């Protein structure tokens, strides 16, 4: 009913952040969303990031209205320590293989 914001700093590993991203202002989501947190990646080991979280900002760069490609460029260009500001909607983010 009320969602919640957090800011966390993730130190990258060999595989980077360890996540995949979907969405963008150019999409049905209208936001940059974390689709998956990969096992054994940096974001998993940190424990705090969840699929479905929205990336609002990265190291002082606003991604609230970014297109998918704008966001990837931003994320690609980040340093070793990535300060992410996230919004967690109460909605679940569901993913099923069949
Ligand atoms: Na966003």
């Amino acid at each position: 009913s009320m969602g919640c914001e957090t800011t966390i700093e993730i130190s990258k590993g060999r595989t980077g952040l360890g996540l995949s991203i979907v969405g963008g202002s150019d999409t049905l989501l209208g936001a940059i969303i974390i689709h998956e947190v990969y096992e054994e990646g940096a974001a998993c080991k940190d424990g705090r990031l969840w699929a479905g979280d929205q990336i609002l900002e990265v190291n002082g760069i606003d991604l609230r209205k970014a297109t998918h490609d704008e966001a990837i460029n931003v994320l690609r260009q980040t340093p070793q320590r990535v300060r992410l500001t996230l919004y967690r909607d109460e909605a679940p983010y569901k993913s099923t293989r069949l």
